């Protein structure tokens, strides 16, 4: 698999004249505001990823950032709501035009309760990733060559889980519904930002 | 305070030329699929409610569906999770535009964890509602005094508090992720009818 | 109200030639094997109750027994699965024509999560029945009024609520959930005893 | 071994002129009114068996429901208690004569809290039955031929269980507690489709 | 109630040529390592008691600890086993004839799960303790009026407690219990002065 | 008692040329990246108060911040944890010469669990603070009288407190230990602000 | 190893004119009420154990029931606090001289939370027991060879263990804390028997 | 590796002039005041250790101590809080300039809550240390060499670690809360042989 190690930003947006791009964060931890983005993945579909490191304090990364604010083109993320909220917080921009592969789950593999993107894969395309146990220090100078492998994997197959899923979120008759959590996801994750990532906000108690 | 108790529908919307009407439910339980709709209350924020007792197996309402279907009139509850959830459930209308108290409660009153409607017109508008301790039969054929006035306690206050809130949500700069909230709010009622009651959809787990 | 006390047994059977007997226990405690029957309280639904101080070691009641055996007459208990067990254990014999006040409540009053028969009688009869707070010695040779009047209230509303509750059954169309469950009963009671007292049978884990 | 796959319904009763037939379902999920029927297995106790797909939205299957019906042959379930409750949800009749293998696992193996399937299955015929780990979308069109072996392997072992658990009954003298609480089964299958699915009604609290 | 208050020590065993005496100390907290015992009281069972106020660092009470080593007198504690294990901490002395009335209560009020003195008291002799509710500095130098005479309290009815316990135990047959409970209690008390505090040695895990 | 009412910063420190001021805060809630400062209490520890009503927005106090960082000036507060870690989130300076009583009470109330100020003051002083229950806008721009006296309630009593409380640590010989942990208190605080709030550092999990 | 298995009791008690005996049993679960005892194990501390089959109903077993009672042989458990209430429920005779592998590994192995007989045995004599995963029916009238083998090797090794853990207590100067537990070990057993299983008779709530 | 066995003491402190001593230390368990300590361990960087064989109530290790006391010399342990409390406890002497590379974990490895010594050195150093399964009785008179190994194998990495954390430390900007927290730490051990070990000092509950 080819992959493009990048610093700072794409050097140009010829590879993503697209309709929907896969996209993923790697970080220093869960808490986006003490832990800074680090690295992000982006998929055009096919057979290639682009792995971006993100230097301390950069602010800008104009072709990554008018990726995320085209409106005409669908960021696929696996569980959105923590990559919209990092993502949001480095660049100052939240996406509005999203799809998450986890809703979809939580939507329609309703036999299960473990909706992690390697049983996902597992089962939709009998595709086997290896996640690495061992932990890594992502803010490193220079990756290493399982890591950009790694974080590549987290992209390389959310083009085919949506095709997947949008056929069983039509099979089950669940397209609204999806459609309408999708819509609210990002306000989900700017809540997170403004300090509620504890609280389920429609919740009785 | 006068009280007007209706069987089935309103007679009429004379008293509903408005633009924001209370709503408040009683019914025999807090499952939807079992617990029949049994009381609909409604208030023009006047002085006055409209307390419509709902018959068992009553699929219909026009006057009462009605005004829960104009989009120009907006629908205030508390805690309207559940109220849109049995009104849609009963009548096959959902509302889409709402406001709810708690939501707004839980953006703005972030001193406290206590968002019941009792604290919340106790702080706000040092007005004491007395809630009934014993529980009773709802779907008596004939309400006591006790309970239609119960009943209309609930209605009776709804307006202010929205103005209020209003104010609190424009001060501390939260309009917009309220308006997202409430949006959303009316999918998370069918979410609830489809079956996905206990579950938190945008949890990580 | 009349309260007749009596050591062992009923003298004779003249006041139960009746369809229906209102029947509780007292014990030392909540573990039949452990702890003795000491008190049996009857009623026929007037306002006169019968309670029988029952002797260590004692092992028949041929009078009592010859009533809790006759399938024509139904015996109402508050959480009969306790009553039902003691007696067989003490006596020997398992009725098998029973109702249950908290089943039935909670096959009708499914808008609280309060079953115990305080709450029930203040509901359903707006009778306040105050239950003594200190705990007693039910095996003392002579029982105090205190005593006796507090055992003779656990009964005197049995009836009153059975009608009430019938009515509901039959109101909600849960008539025949309720006779299967009652049927059910007294084999729930014979479980406790065999040991399966900590362990719902029907439970997936 | 034969595995017989049918869309719809058996074509015919030749197979299952029987006393006692082993049954068992395949759903989308553990909600019986989110989660449809998919398939449904059957065994004469041979080394056959019997798998029908069913269809979304099919009401009717009149030769299964023929023998689900008929009061003269025994279903045989592995928790039943969900099963009935799909069966009856799905197809509006309520099979009336049963035995459960985890109810009389529960009777009899009280030297375990272990009562699963593959559990009994390993200590009772030495049998090992291979679970699949990953689970699979039992409404596809065509099912694998894996599926069809997962599913088989459910129903072919439920007669030699039995008749093992029948002798265990009657050794420890159980046999008429066991009596009853498949008389009782139903009932709390019906109690499940109701609204009580979580409430064990015969408890305290 | 003559309550007489010492420093040190009692002035002789003049009041003390008995056979049962109460004991009750007061500490400043439930760590015998580093909350150091502050006062000791005492009673014949009469209406007054004693009251000795232990200064800090104390190792010596050569009359106390003669009447704590007396084999022919019983010391009766109200949970003895925190009063024994800091009495031999403080003096190197454990006693080893004790009667505890938890226990005692424990094995005989077996229709409660409340085992508090305040709760004993008022059920077995109708007499109301009130236990103040603010705590207090018990190692302050002079004692107020409001502290000496709850201290006071605290052993004024063991010996009435004791008597009526011996009672029960006999009634119901555990005498012999209780007498094994008490034989042991000493060493339970030793235990927790040697490490084990927070463990159940009969436990299984 | 006399209660001064600023806005912005005290005009001047006439008032506050001591040894040690005690100090509170109020705001929006315990999240100081979401919940602004309101206002700030001080007290010269005689019967006199000063209440600062601080404005949104506000990043100076002048005076206010020199009385902060003067270190020959010991601040009190009631679990400075909080207290610091909002000033200095607002002003941007530490404090790093404080007592507090929360700590203090830690250390020597070893005969409670509880700590909060109100068991405290009416324990040591005999003094009854009463607590508001309603809660309430502290960013309202008109403080209430009520509102007034209940903030300078919370700093009227901390000299007292803590003249009591450094007798308790003497005479229990733990002055090294208090005089280390309030010396580590502000990089507590710090800790908290950096992101580690739900985190005991020292722990081993 | 030789291993003799033998129906209702040893044939004499030659094998047995020893100092200490090593005893464990087998039953059909936890509860002695309900599950009988089924096999008797017992060892000499040589390579060969004596396994005894127990018949249902059997109430007596005079060369078995002669070496309990014989206060010259201490009988050594694993966990005897079970094993003495199954005997004494049995049989009518509680052993009185007797020494529990477990609570001297509590007493002695205090670097480890693990006190189960395979990690003893393995950490003191690195002798590795494999104990059967599936369960069985130890009533079957004819055990498997598997069964007595693993009923075996639950006594062989008991002898060296006491002889380590006797070592230990001497070495930590725990002798007189181990003889006081072993000595009131019988006496927790019959509570069990009472109906305290579930109580820790000495805890304060 | 070598590894140099002594019993009580070093001989000299020839191979300790150096500016960190990597320190470790086994015990009988975890509770200072019950638990002695049984080994300590100490190394200098380079490829040896040291392994000091303490004999029971052994009070004085001069050169050890002496080391210990020297200011210019940092002591390095893996979760110090213990090591700290088990050496003064034994000792006399509290070590006060010290490195806890648990601490230093926590505040640099916020990807992760794993902070094991174990996955320490496995993600830091790719060095795989194997720790031993059973446990063992450090207080034996010989140590196996396993256990010599083992316990030199928790010494040999520490300035290796150290040496990186204080790299991730300046990377992150946060020296100063680290050296906050190594200040504190002694005083937290001490809390701890104090009697504060299961508190939290710094929590508001």
């Amino acid at each position: 698999t080819e992959i493009r190690v990048h610093q700072g930003d794409l050097p140009n947006l010829d590879n993503y004249r697209i309709d929907a791009v896969a996209v993923d964060t790697e970080t220093l931890g869960l808490q986006p505001h003490r832990d800074r983005l680090c690295v992000v993945q982006l998929s055009s579909g096919d057979g290639t990823a682009d792995v971006i490191q993100i230097a301390k304090g950069q602010k800008s990364a104009p072709n990554l950032v008018r990726l995320l604010s085209d409106r005409d083109i669908t960021k696929i993320f696996h569980f959105g709501r923590f990559d919209l909220a990092i993502l949001a917080h480095t660049f100052g921009v939240m996406p509005d035009v999203v799809f998450c592969t986890k809703i979809a789950s939580k939507l329609t593999r309703t036999y299960t309760d473990r909706h992690g993107l390697k049983e996902i894969c597992g089962e939709l395309l009998n595709v086997n990733i290896s996640k690495q146990q061992q932990s890594s220090d992502w803010a490193a100078e220079t990756l290493s060559r399982a890591q950009i492998e790694y974080a590549a994997s987290d992209v390389l197959y959310l083009h085919r889980l949506k095709d997947i899923f949008e056929e069983r979120l039509k099979r089950e008759e669940r397209e609204s519904v999806a459609k309408a959590c999708f819509q609210f996801l990002p306000m989900r994750a700017n809540l997170d930002l403004l300090g509620w990532s504890e609280i389920d906000i429609f919740a009785h108690s």
